[PDB]
């Protein structure tokens, strides 16, 4: 029983994160095999390729705790930089890097100086921001599933905007979302609600004997999507009927019933109820999520 | 910016978990130097030390990951057995005992068979409850902080109580609250909200820029008090105010008069609004999890 934002077990990620400096500039790196990974901008308008081709290896000082790693070879990969090193990292696991869709979870491991601080669940919002929480210094701080034994990683962290959300790229240096590494006038966009998400996070509930939103009513696709554009929810498909499949057979409830419940929830909010512990409409989990943490 | 509900790095408490067999009842242990902790209930009105003087060393199967370890002692403390090994874990890390106080947060690594799953953050209810996420097989999971590099243990998982909460004991086998590792009628007794939290998460609201909810206002710690009771908030204390010190100096905001605020959102609700995405006031963040997360 219970519901929480639960994060992956954060040790296979911790064996591999590096501090990185080039110059006064420190941040995080992660160390797989011979490679160590971080973001470009550990080497500042910037022209990074004209940046890059003035530095040599020696200009890169690479510290896994306190062994200092040789530096054998460096090259950008999109927002990236690769640094070779001399040594493959022992504790390098099964790895993957994957990219992740809008309205897909990770845990952060948010780390301080190549030192890890702190791990959290987050979502990839439908806007390609992230609401995370990162101080000064978390620059480099990797983002990542686990599945069996291997490591899928999905984000590196670079920038703040300027609503306190969070933009980064995937693990070839490819940002989410319209945002480049340097300052500009960039913002988040308009962001909408993760309605598969919403209704996974019913079904917990139910799992979890929240049942006082249920009614006997239904709705159709086409009417629920009427609604959910109403109030800033994305659409929802035949595809997340599908996959909100097992959940509404574990709990016997019709996709579209629960449907009706959310537009019922999103007509009448919540008269001062809660569901699963929160006073809104939980978007951040996924129905893999909530099959994993239920039962 | 931004405030997650943020676990510690779990690879330390990983490497320690372990799974522990007596007749066909599997559940997690811990083990640090040559000693495994885990629930006494792994060798079932029961009497243990009846139950316990039946057994030998060769009736328990340890095992960390593939590698059998061969029990060589075994003694009971309070509700906890320990499995003494002819082997030292040589990933223990610097580690301590340490019971928590009710309104204290703690890491939980939820494990299954000895394989860690998942890791979230928890606080120890003023019930002595947990509103933990388990399911069956998770006994032996244990609770932690981590400071500097020494790992302090504050809890391990037995028991599901009726409404769907969590009951265990400090490392040295000794409940928290008024509970036994057996089947009765055993429930958790009326929950109050804590209220230094509440006031720690305003605090962090304010440093994150959420600044709605103040006012001009200031009251007493008797006026507040009396509205505390009356919302089955707990009485807030000098010492409360002392601790709150650090946090009311970096925002300019006295004690009192965040407590002013909380007076106003407790007798007129949010309007719909939210303080740091949330809507309900959030009582499982220490003023230690907001300075640390804050800046
Ligand atoms: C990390 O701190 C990081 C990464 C990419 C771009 C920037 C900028 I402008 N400031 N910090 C950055
Ligand atoms: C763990 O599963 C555990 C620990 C203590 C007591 C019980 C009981 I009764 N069922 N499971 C227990
Ligand atoms: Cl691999
Ligand atoms: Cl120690």
């Amino acid at each position: 029983s219970g519901f929480r934002k639960m994060a992956f077990p954060s040790g296979k990620v911790e064996g591999c994160m590096v501090q990185v400096t080039c110059g006064t500039t420190t941040l995080n790196g992660l160390w797989l095999d011979d490679v160590v990974y971080c973001p470009r901008h550990v080497i500042c308008n910037p022209n990074y390729e004209d940046l890059l081709i003035r530095k040599s290896n020696h200009n890169f000082l690479v510290q896994a705790g306190n062994v200092q790693l040789r530096v054998i070879g460096h090259s950008m990969q999109n927002c990236v930089l690769k640094l070779k090193v001399d040594t493959a990292n022992p504790k390098t696991p099964k790895y993957k890097f994957v990219r992740i869709q809008p309205g897909q979870t990770f845990s952060v491991l948010a780390c301080y100086n190549g030192s890890p601080s702190g791990v959290y669940q987050c979502a990839m919002r439908p806007n390609f921001t992230i609401k995370g929480s990162f101080l000064n210094g978390s620059c480099g701080s990797v983002g990542f599933n686990i599945d069996y034994d291997c490591v899928s990683f999905c984000y590196m962290h670079h920038m703040e905007l300027p609503t306190g959300v969070h933009a980064g790229t995937d693990l070839e240096g490819n940002f989410y979302g319209p945002f480049v590494d340097r300052q500009t006038a960039q913002a988040a966009g308009t962001d909408t609600t993760i309605t598969v998400n919403v209704l996974a996070w019913l079904y917990a509930a139910v799992i979890n004997g929240d049942r006082w939103f249920l009614n006997r009513f239904t709705t159709t696709l086409n009417d629920f999507n009427l609604v959910a554009m109403k109030y800033n929810y994305e659409p929802l498909t035949q595809d997340h009927v599908d996959i909100l499949g097992p959940l509404s057979a574990q709990t016997g409830i019709a996709v579209l019933d629960m449907c009706a419940s959310l537009k019922e929830l999103l007509q009448n909010g919540m008269n001062g109820r809660t569901i699963l512990g929160s006073a809104l409409l939980e978007d951040e989990f996924t129905p893999f999520d909530v099959v994993r943490q239920c039962s």
